[PDB]
């Protein structure tokens, strides 16, 4: 599923991501934009041989199992394929664990490089939330 911007904002809010660990909804929508372009089916191979999965490009090195990331963890206790579903529940539940890990949203390099410090509220502009 390719979410609309406000459609994804509404879904993230419903699942309690808005101001989760003190990150406003616009931060999460901004991260999703630059990680996945709002595409639940987005997959990207990392140089270390791990893969990033779904709207928030959750890495198989730590968070989900894909069966092909040697020496990796599955700290969200999910198959990485569950992160590609049209229903973002699994991605959000796993993102809540990632952002609680100590470095907040800096875990998402694209958030640090493209969203951090910017006018992230622009990403929920005009949304009925
Ligand atoms: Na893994």
């Amino acid at each position: 599923k390719v979410f609309g911007r406000c459609e994804l904002a509404a879904a993230m809010k419903r699942h309690g991501l808005d101001n989760y660990r003190g990150y406003s909804l616009g931060n999460w929508v901004c991260a999703a934009k630059f990680e996945s372009n709002f595409n639940t089916q987005a997959t990207n191979r990392n140089t270390d041989g791990s893969t990033d999965y779904g709207i928030l490009q959750i890495n198989s090195r730590w968070w989900c199992n894909d069966g092909r990331t040697p020496g990796s963890r599955n700290l969200c206790n999910i198959p990485c394929s569950a992160l590609l579903s049209s229903d973002i529940t699994a991605s959000v539940n796993c993102a809540k664990k990632i952002v609680s890990d100590g470095n907040g949203m800096n875990a998402w390099v694209a958030w640090r490089n493209r969203c951090k410090g910017t006018d992230v509220q622009a990403w929920i502009r005009g949304c009925r939330l």
